C-alpha cells in the first residue's frame, strides 16, 4: 500500500454512488471498482491489498459462464450494497462493513445457473449433503475454500474471536440469499417494525435485517434503469428456460416461468413478481432503512415499464 488510493473516471466516480449504477461491460474494470468500494465502505487499512486482489481473482474463477449467475452478478450485488452501506454510515460495524461486501461478492459461488429444486429433482450430490438451501450452503462452503488457500487471508490480521464473528456474518448473509427464506424473514421483520419491537441492538434482529439487505441487494436488477432492467431480464430467463429444458428432459413439465414455450406469458410473470417479492422487500428495507428508498422508487418505476409492455404500449 498503502498511499495507494484506486480511483474511477469521473462519470464513474459519480455514478457509482448510485442505487441505480450499471457495472458496465468492461470485465477488466469490475475488480477494481469493486475494490474502491471497499476502500471507500471500510477502509484502505480493512484489508492487505495483495491478498485482496488474490481473493476477488480467485473468487473471480469460480464464478462460471452462466447467462445470469456470473461474475458480473456477483459484482451488481456487492455495488448496492455499497450504495447501502454508505447511505446508513453509522449503522453497521467494523465488521459488518467487511464482511458484508464479501459476502455478496461471494454469494453465488459456482453456481450452474440451476435452481435448488432442479438440483433435489436431478438428485444432484449437493442435494444430498445439504437439504435445504442447497446452493446456498455451497456458496458459503466455496467461500471458506477460497479464503483458505494460500496467501488468500483477507481476515488475517481479525483476532480469532472476531474472524470466527466476520465468517458467520458471511454465512448468515449468504443463507439468506435463499428466496424460499425471505417471505418469512420480511414477515417477521414487518411485524416486529409495526409492533415498535424492532431493535438493532438485538443481534437476533440485525440479523433478519442484514437478511433484507440480502434480498434487496440480489434482486437489485429490478431497480436500475429499465433498458438495464429489461436487458438483465432476459438473462434471468435464458436461465429458467434452459431449466425448464432440462426438467423436461427428467420427464418433468416445468412451471410456464421456465418454459421457453411460453415467453409470452413474461411480462405477467414479471408484474407477480414484483406485486409478491420486489415491492415488498424494499418497502420494508425502506422502513427500517429510509435512505434506501431510491430502489423503492426505481422498482416501482420498473413495475409500470412491465405494466406499460402488456398494455401494447412497448
Ligand atoms: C418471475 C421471476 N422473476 N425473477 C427475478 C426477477 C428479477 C430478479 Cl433481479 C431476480 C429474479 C424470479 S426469481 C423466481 C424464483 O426463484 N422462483 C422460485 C421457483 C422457481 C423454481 C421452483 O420455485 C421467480 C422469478
Ligand atoms: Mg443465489
Ligand atoms: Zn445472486
Amino acid at each position: 500500500q498503502g498511499l495507494m488510493q484506486f480511483t474511477l473516471p469521473v462519470r464513474l466516480c459519480r455514478e457509482i454512488e448510485l442505487f441505480h449504477f450499471d457495472i458496465g461491460p468492461f470485465e477488466n474494470m469490475w475488480p477494481g471498482i469493486f475494490v474502491y468500494m471497499v476502500h471507500r465502505s471500510c477502509g484502505t487499512s480493512c484489508f492487505e491489498l495483495e491478498k485482496l486482489c488474490r481473493f476477488i481473482m480467485s473468487v473471480k474463477k469460480n464464478y462460471r459462464r452462466v447467462p445470469y449467475h456470473n461474475w458480473k452478478h456477483a459484482v451488481t450485488v456487492a455495488h448496492c450494497m455499497y450504495a447501502i452501506l454508505q447511505n446508513n454510515h453509522t449503522l453497521f460495524t467494523d465488521l459488518e462493513r467487511k464482511g458484508l461486501l464479501i459476502a455478496c461478492l461471494c454469494h453465488d459461488l459456482d453456481h450452474r445457473g440451476f435452481s435448488n429444486s432442479y438440483l433435489q429433482k436431478f438428485d444432484h450430490p449437493l442435494a444430498a449433503l445439504y437439504s435445504t438451501s442447497t446452493m446456498e450452503q455451497h456458496h458459503f462452503s466455496q467461500t471458506v475454500s477460497i479464503l483458505q488457500l494460500e496467501g488468500h487471508n483477507i481476515f488475517s490480521t481479525l483476532s480469532s474471536s472476531e474472524y470466527e464473528q466476520v465468517l458467520e456474518i458471511i454465512r448468515k448473509a449468504i443463507i439468506a440469499t435463499d428466496l424460499a427464506l425471505y417471505f418469512g424473514n420480511r414477515k417477521q421483520l414487518e411485524e416486529m417494525y409495526q409492533t415498535g419491537s424492532l431493535n438493532l441492538n438485538n443481534q437476533s434482529h440485525r440479523d433478519r435485517v442484514i437478511g433484507l439487505m440480502m434480498t434487496a441487494c440480489d434482486l437489485c436488477s429490478v431497480t436500475k434503469l429499465w433498458p438495464v432492467t429489461k436487458l438483465t431480464a432476459n438473462d434471468i430467463y435464458a436461465e429458467f428456460w434452459a431449466e425448464g429444458d432440462e426438467m423436461k428432459k427428467l420427464g418433468i413439465q416445468p412451471i410456464p416461468m421456465m418454459d421457453r414455450d411460453k415467453k409470452d406469458e413474461v411480462p405477467q410473470g414479471q408484474l407477480g413478481f414484483y406485486n409478491a417479492v420486489a415491492i415488498p422487500c424494499y418497502t420494508t428495507l425502506t422502513q427500517i432503512l429510509p435512505p434506501t428508498e431510491p430502489l423503492l422508487k426505481a422498482c416501482r418505476d420498473n413495475l409500470s415499464q412491465w405494466e406499460k409492455v402488456i398494455r401494447g404500449e412497448e
